[PDB]
């Protein structure tokens, strides 16, 4: 089954491409804000809505990652394949998960309609030449 | 965060732990039947259901470890640690990935009350020991 | 053009091949069951159901395909390019007309909805640990 | 099993046989004219008529042969069977599939009861020598 | 985009691949008989029908194809590159323009359901072979 | 005939002229979001609107042009000459090409009275000693 992350949630891997890879903020940072925010709904035994069961995975799945990581830190010996794979995991596997934490937690904060008008916004603004582009991004608030 | 993957859907890791690790389909079997039965809800528009919502996710990351493991058999030079790391996933997370897939799967096919009881049940016949254990184990079914 | 063959019939290509390969019977014990149980249907100037319209023509592409091969048997005469081609119309092409003639003649016999249900039991069955598993296979029955 | 396939549609080969062999199109000329007309009904998950469902089952029937004929072009290893078997499968099954395409595509096209008219029309036109022929052959068309 | 121009009018690039290439008039003669019959409503600030919006944007575009043919005339100084590019636009360009040309206007002149219909029955006709064809191709008109 | 391109879309090509011709996203980009957001509507069989009707058209014609240039990179043995054509397909035309796409694209997205006013708009701000014209041009957003 070819499933993509986003089609339940109104968007698509191909609408959040419109926003370049390094717009996103850091793993950490995206965790904090979910547990400063969001820990008491993130817990509850309930579904709260379909956002919250999606970052819950998503939570659960970086933190089998990083234990795969740390793992390796404990049980590879050769430093090399060591700092190869725990690189991999940290930029090739952390961009994803950053994207996917991203979108969910700004649909819980923001709602689901205005994060995806502000794709479409950011879209027009990054494919506008630099000259002709506001010297202010798009950016997300109430 | 302590979040428990199972706590919004009834049960616990607790209440998965007592299944034996021979208990589950490998992780090629469960998602050949995530897609012989539910391929038209997963890759729906729609939710369906917190099941279907909680699959998705399922069958998607263990991708990325799949591509993971294929990554370190073509960039690790090294024989040792390119079967270590493979060996690592294919193992341990695969277990925790067959529990997660298992369930999911479960819930759709026979509803949440049934797998609940079940676990319940089945939970009493493995903390017997053999010398008083009935000789099958219980069976999961529509009832 | 991208035709299913199960798709009207509310099966697919991959709903067959959750059975695994050695459960169809042979094309000849299906072409006799055929011959036994439905040949007044089947040789009727009456459209009997769309299963006998499929069926039918079934039947007649498996019998070209057989003279295609008799042909060969007898045209060619190198024999290792001949075992070649009556090897891959009696295995590659076999496969494909054993899930097509099994899965007509099945819906004939206990109906369309029954033969559903049957492909995901049997299925899910073959797959379960044998420990965990009813200790006999699901069968078709009335 | 003597199955007629144009049996259950009024017909019998004999009926069809009025046509001589140079008057049915081409293979391609008849999928492209179901591909023109037809695609969304093929495709379809409905049961759209009879003459669909036996329309479907040619158009899989011939892809299989020109299959067969693909693995032979690849995987021979004498040009002489290569040719022999490569124009048997585009003259001899050819003419089978070239009145079967014909048929269908026709009924679905201007109704069976006005091809069924037409043989026997053509029939006529055909049995006449050349002395006394008309020059205008029979057509199905819309006037 | 796989988007076919015919499409959003209710034919296919190949239910009108079946008319043969001396079917059109020149581009000259269809921009002439745009000019003579519809010019106050093509020059008009309202859209008038699809049809008038697809052969707005169909005249056009040939302009700039005429433009290019003037310039590479005008600029390129190799006899051998200006004769091949000019012929390339004359030949192969023109006859798709013709082909779109013709359809918007038939379709404004008789109406979309008549050249469908025309389409479909000079279909059959041109299909047919030489040996079994009426000597006349049907012709479009008001019916 | 003389025939404009935006009367009926209620502007003129005079109007369009307020934009400089380096203002216009390039014609990768324009295809990339016309494709990004409105495939789904383009490839149907249906009138959705003129303005996709015009979109079409426009895609169409510069799929021609492109092969045009394709053609001539292969059929042109002269490379002075090959060069020149290349260069004039895909600046001189690319140019035109670009302004309609912009429009089209801009009125599906924003509608067409937005993208009108928003022509005027950046005509005041353009026409403005740089001294006295805001550091942010007029940009379009909801």
């Amino acid at each position: 089954m070819d499933i993509d992350p986003y089609k339940e949630f109104g968007a698509t891997v191909e609408l959040l491409s419109f926003l370049p890879s390094d717009f996103f903020p850091s793993v950490r940072d995206l965790l904090d804000t979910a547990a400063a925010l969001y820990r008491d709904a993130l817990e509850s035994p309930e579904h709260c809505s379909p956002h919250h069961t999606a970052l819950r995975q998503a939570i659960l799945c970086w933190g089998d990652l990083m234990t795969l990581a740390t793992w390796v830190g404990t049980n590879l010996e050769d430093p090399a394949s060591r700092d190869l794979v725990v690189s991999y995991v940290n930029t090739n596997v952390g961009l994803k998960f950053r994207q996917l934490l991203w979108f969910h937690i700004s649909c819980l904060t923001f709602g689901r309609e205005t994060v995806l008008e502000y794709l479409v916004s950011f879209g027009v603004w990054i494919r506008t030449p630099p000259a002709y582009r506001p010297p202010n991004a798009p950016i997300l608030s109430t």
